[PDB]
């Protein structure tokens, strides 16, 4: 859609870079909203209305065509994003769910170099991504995300989208969902909007789940009918790692019963094992907590592989046909190496609960306890801060205390 006149207001986050001889050296990013999170109204002259809704194509009163959607569909800039939960302080990210207003703006965000137009790419194969975390407000049925997606690096900027990237515009995931504009033009046939996607947390205060999710295609592809589906060309359910799932009960929860305290701030340390051909073969998950480092768990189920990462070997045993159909982990790695933009979001689910997160063999979360309408007793203002984002050389991005 058209940029409007109203200013877009980044915030500024620090991040750092980070190599064993250098240490860590700050770098900065900024951070935009999904460009379908900003206000999207028809242009002077063509009445009220918005531009379509999730899940379908835009309205063909403005938008029958490409050309038409693009002059009439109006996108304004976001001058204040803590209107939509989103806010920084220096190294830290904190995203609200829930406002003290009564909205649950759920944001979604993607971290942008530091021109502001172009997203930040990385490029993870063969290094590690770590960050901090507050958890503690996430309860039961709150999923807080920090993801790659293999979306366009300037957000497919075109005659068509000439905001991108600064407005947020290319978003893709591994659902291959409809949305009424797909990189920045409107999606007058309806087709979904699909890439590879490496989902380094999806966690609350009651589990953590590290996913890769393989599509065949190399970045965004635009999906029609059953290469939507389960059976297309992305893999819906990812091949997932939560302790849980390999019974393991103790390592991850609220209090000091398990291993990673999540009444307390801790680190989340992602490594991206590549073998000797440069290709991806194991994503390597493990935690510092008060200055010690906590390794990975191995698995302790029957059927499962015994094993403290996640390789084909595993992916394959638990069940993740359409991971090892679509690229296994080589093909995750392939698009890692390619480059992936950071995305950031905190959500919840009214039709499901986030049951797949934790609730019977992926955490302790009993039936219905993380419904929406349950969530808002437990956590009236659901929220999420990471700080200090880093990345780069295997070993370097965490320090145990001496
Ligand atoms: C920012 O974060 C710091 C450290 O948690 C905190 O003490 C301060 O009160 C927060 N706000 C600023 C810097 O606006
Ligand atoms: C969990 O692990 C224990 C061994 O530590 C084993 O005896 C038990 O059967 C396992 N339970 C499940 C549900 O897999």
């Amino acid at each position: 859609q058209k940029p409007g006149e109203t200013k877009e207001v980044h915030p500024q986050l620090t991040t750092f870079r980070c190599t064993k001889r250098g240490g860590c050296k700050p770098a900065t990013n900024f951070i935009v909203l999904d460009s379908l999170s900003h206000p999207i109204h028809r242009a002077e002259g063509l009445g009220p209305g918005g531009c379509g809704d999730w899940g379908n194509p835009p309205p063909k009163d403005v938008c029958p065509d490409v050309e038409s959607c693009a002059k009439n569909c109006i996108m304004e800039g976001i001058p204040d994003y803590s209107q939509y939960g989103v806010t920084t302080n220096g190294t830290s990210l904190r995203l609200q769910h829930i406002l003290p207003d009564g909205r649950v703006p759920s944001p979604r965000v993607y971290l942008l170099d530091k021109t502001k137009r172009r997203y930040e790419m990385l490029h993870l194969t063969g290094f590690e991504f770590t960050f901090d975390v507050d958890a503690t407000k996430l309860p039961c049925g709150m999923n807080s995300a920090l993801y790659l997606s293999e979306m366009h690096p300037t957000g497919a900027k075109s005659k068509y989208n000439p905001g991108g990237a600064y407005y947020g515009t290319g978003y893709c995931d591994a659902q291959c969902f409809v949305t009424p504009f797909i990189n920045g033009l409107g999606n007058i046939e309806g087709k979904g909007s699909c890439c590879n996607e490496m989902d380094i947390w999806e966690a609350n205060s009651r589990a953590s789940h590290v996913a890769p999710h393989t599509c065949n295609k190399k970045g965004l592809y635009l999906c029609e009918g059953e290469e939507c589906a389960f059976e297309g060309v992305c893999d819906k359910n990812g091949c997932g790692w939560n302790n849980y799932r390999v019974n393991v009960t103790d390592y991850y929860g609220r209090g000091e019963e398990f291993k990673v305290n999540t009444l307390k701030p801790f680190t989340v340390v992602t490594q991206f094992l590549a073998n000797r051909r440069g290709k991806l073969e194991k994503i390597h998950r493990f935690y510092v907590q008060d200055g010690k480092v906590i390794e990975s768990f191995y698995t302790n189920k029957e059927g499962v592989p015994y094993t403290n990462m996640i390789d084909d070997e595993f992916c394959e045993a638990t069940g993740s046909r359409k991971y090892m159909e679509l690229g296994a982990t080589q093909g995750m790695g392939e698009a890692l190496t390619r480059g992936m933009v950071l995305a950031m979001s905190i959500w919840w689910d009214q039709g499901g609960n986030m049951e797949w997160l934790d609730h019977g063999e992926a955490g302790p979360c009993a039936k219905g306890e993380g419904a929406p309408s349950n969530i808002v007793q437990v956590e009236p203002f659901p929220e999420v801060t990471y700080t200090n984002l880093r990345w780069g050389e295997i070993g370097s991005t965490y320090q145990e205390l001496q």
